[PDB]
């Protein structure tokens, strides 16, 4: 069978209980076609054929399907894409979306968060049915832009990457000589970056003429931001720059198709407007008794720092690198915000007092832009603090950030759980006051479980105790996955170690009780690649086997991700069965 | 004893054969007073007060000092430093140096390449004796700035950090709010970066008005600059911009001394001029027949390629982060250069065919600044290589660079030591159209092992096959190591095993006699941290010992370098002698 098929049947017939008749009536015939047969091989163009062969058309409109996608899958970047929806119009009027072979430009969509907005004008067009759209975020389509469906492009986690795309293509054309313009969409934020300095400034040594970019300035980012964008900085590495609204969609698709005239590089400013990044759905549950806001370790962070600043009386200086309303640093403890500037927080942490407690937090999958200035930082200062956050949601996610964090020099990695392991964390400070100590915080919405590591750190503690006798099987874990195989293991009760250190210092009785197991299984929600398995393996020579995050992080919600890597409650039972067996 | 004994006792006496008269009698006077006791202690003010206990003064000038310190070295940056000795004068002239105490401004220097030039001053002053001087890059001295010898600095392997230092020292200063002006140097080729361009935009963005700079440009880098540089890149993203020469040591002091008077941010734009990078003593072997310069392996990577591509027909496109001159690249294979940006080399791969075979090449410790875009590219494009030299010289080395390069996703590392090595690894891309591959190779000066892993890279080859009966000892190299052992074996004869994979598929046979040993070695001339030794630990569970590069990379030449480390064939040979015991 072919993939579009599991692709599209999960989530929308799951999602068919809360949708509307004709919509129903359309998923359902969409669902009758697919199963008629003949739909396999390449996604976009046998999604098109699907489509061609329903002529039905729901809307005339293309901003309500959009809010039927966003509001059916209650997640991503509504805002942004009613921003940006008349760019995406002009595009397509003028052509720029080839429907059939090369058009007369190439493209370069290089936000990543503008993916929908796609999807919402090919409805208009007949060429996307409309079963896969009911799938946002939940692995029928993606969020990002990605090269199968009708792009030229591809994105990953990170970000700035798509001048960087534009420019070789660019530089492609050049070389050869076929005078073609390539177009690249820009964001807002995303210029307070560095890389794309540097594919500017080749740009420009290079005299190249066939770049032009579209950028949209909402004056936004995450966090409002401190000034706007520097135009002066666009002007001197860019022929010629201009700058119109972002809501009429005859004067940009009017600029574009000037420009696309000209052979010269040049830079568009669409200026736009946007309120929250993210989105809350209007709640079913009416206004009731009112909720509170259950709590994921990315919002404990700010209550843990205060109460050490208060608990010892130190002084905190605080760089979270444009995330602190992500980590709950909110109205907890003073900080600076520096924007998109990932290498910048830490390069801000060297000239500080040796005498004053630093802390730089953010994803982690961030770090992998600076690793050098970190190893620099870890050599030269004292009293600092990481914090690496883990958001392997609708987005995606490098899987190895945290173990490429713990293999630089003098560098401690931790993943707590509870409040108490956070409090020993922030206690470390002043018994290792050279040794840069990095935390490790999930996103996961959970009840705290029973007993930690309180004190004991870099020891084992028993989460479920072995029973005596002649040990038969074990399973090791480490951090988030510890309260995830404890809420599988209540009914089995199979012997659980938890570790709050991505390079634990078991003692002899912990390491000799368990090597007397036959088996031995590793349950850990990081890389395997340089992980907690493999370097309890390399370590003490355990013959244990390694679960982990095998294959590269998908771009789906947290709990059907959970499902994809074999770490979804049913199947964590399942293995813990297997190791019962 | 104290540290400055063991500092300068080796390299001075070790080059007191090759030194003039007056100069050998100072410097048996400096070690007669060392050898009289009481040097012990903090380094800068102990070799000050040992300067002053002998006021004996050679010259009254600086470059002839200076000029004997690179002779009798026979290394470093000598003409950056005879371009940059004005600035180095006219800040000594304004004070910015303190004698005692502090000053009436703080300084930051920048630049890497220029702790010669304030040896040279100091002498002058009579603060510091010639005995260090006779040691620079050898131990004694070091070439780059660091905190213990008068400066508020510290510096690492990698570029630009030290405007990201005076920018976090101004922040603090304002933060506080003491009005005091701090002063940084800043190199030519040390803005083509991004990350000194975030650090100007935090400065900018904040109003920083207590930032100073002085950048030297003397319009070329390693090779010659494509474009000079952006001056309205300095002009936005600064209050005030000023230029002027570089050798007048007058107009330097006076601009500076009133531009230390107003309290703007500003920068300072020192126009310079200079010759070749590196430095080639005057030979004492006089005119006789031509000597052949012995081959590095970094000098025949650009034939290696230049066969491949005859040999196959190919297309290659070729990017070497500016360091074509050292890659041996030059007047062998056509390629396009694009200066000081190491991550735009990566990036410039990504919108390239399909059929076409690419290669980015640079010193390894390098990448550390660009791994989120390599850990695109190796998932988006194919046909793709890398190489990675090494070269822990006088400057420095990360030591992990090729450890973090083989741990990201669809990577292989090997560091071939031969010419038929380099020509397998080149096939490889045929075979492996989807893996990216990645070559380590080393700058170390020797001549071929006799045999190689000819066609079965990824498996190993005896150098010294086992004996038969039972094997008592073995020893696991890889690559430059496997060359040194073999030199240092060639009496004993221990049984060696070359592997030329950071990830090598060692086979049954090979395995199953590698396991009777009783003990086993690994010789790994790379990081330990996630290196050779422990990936075969934990791929195959051997009680094997591992003995490589342990702690951080110490700046001196290879010959010295290689006896830190205990990687010398006098240390070397007395491990293997260990074995056999």
């Amino acid at each position: 069978m072919s993939a579009l098929h599991a692709l599209v049947q999960g989530p929308a017939t799951a999602a068919a209980p809360r949708l509307t008749e004709p919509e129903r009536a359309v998923v359902q015939r969409e669902l009758d076609e697919l199963a008629r047969g003949g739909y396999t091989g390449p996604l976009l163009e046998s999604l098109r054929k699907l489509a061609a062969a329903v002529p039905e058309r729901l809307y005339d409109d293309s901003a309500r399907v959009l809010l039927r996608m966003h509001e059916i899958a209650g997640s991503g970047n509504y805002q942004s894409n009613l921003s940006s929806l008349p760019l995406v119009r002009a595009c397509f009027d003028l052509g720029l979306v080839p429907e059939d072979g090369p058009g007369p430009a190439e493209l370069i969509v290089g936000r990543g968060h503008i993916a929908p907005a796609f999807y919402a004008e090919h409805y208009v067009r007949g060429t996307f049915p409309f079963a896969p759209l009911a799938t946002l975020h939940q692995g029928g389509l993606t969020g990002v832009v990605h090269q199968d469906l009708g792009f030229t492009n591809t994105m990953r986690y990170s970000l700035g990457v798509g001048v960087a795309q534009a420019v070789s293509l660019a530089w492609e054309l050049t070389r050869r000589g076929e005078d073609r313009k390539v177009v690249c969409l820009a964001g807002d934020g995303e210029l307070q970056e560095g890389v794309v300095f540097e594919c500017l400034r080749f740009a420009h040594e290079a005299d190249l003429k066939n770049l032009i970019l579209v950028v949209d300035t909402n004056d936004k980012g995450i966090e409002p931001l401190l000034k706007p964008l520097s135009r002066g900085y666009l002007a001197s590495y860019l022929d010629r720059v201009e700058e119109v609204d972002g809501l009429d969609t005859a004067t940009v698709r009017d600029s574009l198709g000037a420009l696309l005239a000209a052979p010269t590089s040049a830079a568009l400013v669409c200026r736009t407007r946007k309120g929250d990044h993210s989105f809350k759905p209007a709640t079913t549950a009416p206004a009731t008794a009112p909720r509170p806001a259950k709590v994921s370790f990315a919002n404990t962070s700010g209550a843990a720092l205060a109460a050490y600043r208060e608990r010892t009386g130190r002084e905190l200086a605080v760089f979270t690198a444009d995330m602190a309303a992500r980590f709950g640093l909110r109205d907890k403890v003073p900080y600076t915000n520096t924007g998109l500037a990932e290498t910048l927080s830490l390069g801000l942490t060297l000239s500080l007092p040796e005498e004053t407690v630093k802390v730089v937090a953010t994803d982690a999958m961030y770090y992998m832009d600076s690793l050098s200035m970190l190893t620099e930082a870890t050599t030269s200062v004292r009293n600092l603090l990481v914090l690496a956050g883990r958001s392997w949601g609708a987005w995606g996610g490098a899987h190895n950030a945290t173990n490429l964090l713990g293999q630089l020099l003098h560098t401690r990695v931790y993943e707590p759980v509870t409040a108490a392991e956070f409090a020993a964390c922030l206690d470390r400070l002043d018994r290792h006051p050279d040794t840069t100590h990095v935390v490790s915080t999930v996103d996961a919405k959970f009840d705290p479980p029973p007993a930690d590591c309180a004190g004991d750190v870099d020891g084992g503690t028993w989460l479920t105790p072995p029973g005596d006798g002649p040990p038969r099987a074990a399973v090791v874990t480490f951090g988030y996955a510890g309260v995830l195989v404890a809420e599988a293991n209540r009914d089995l009760g199979v012997p659980h170690l938890h570790c709050a250190a991505l390079e634990p210092d078991l003692d002899a009785r912990t390491l000799a009780q368990l090597g007397a197991c036959e088996d031995l299984l590793t349950v850990e929600y990081n890389g395997v690649h340089g992980g907690f398995g493999e370097r309890l393996r390399t370590t003490y020579l355990l013959p244990a086997r390694v679960h982990g995050v095998r294959q590269d992080i998908a771009n789906r919600v947290h709990d059907r991700q959970l499902r994809l890597h074999g770490m979804g409650p049913e199947q964590l039972d399942a293995l813990l069965r297997g190791l019962t067996g």
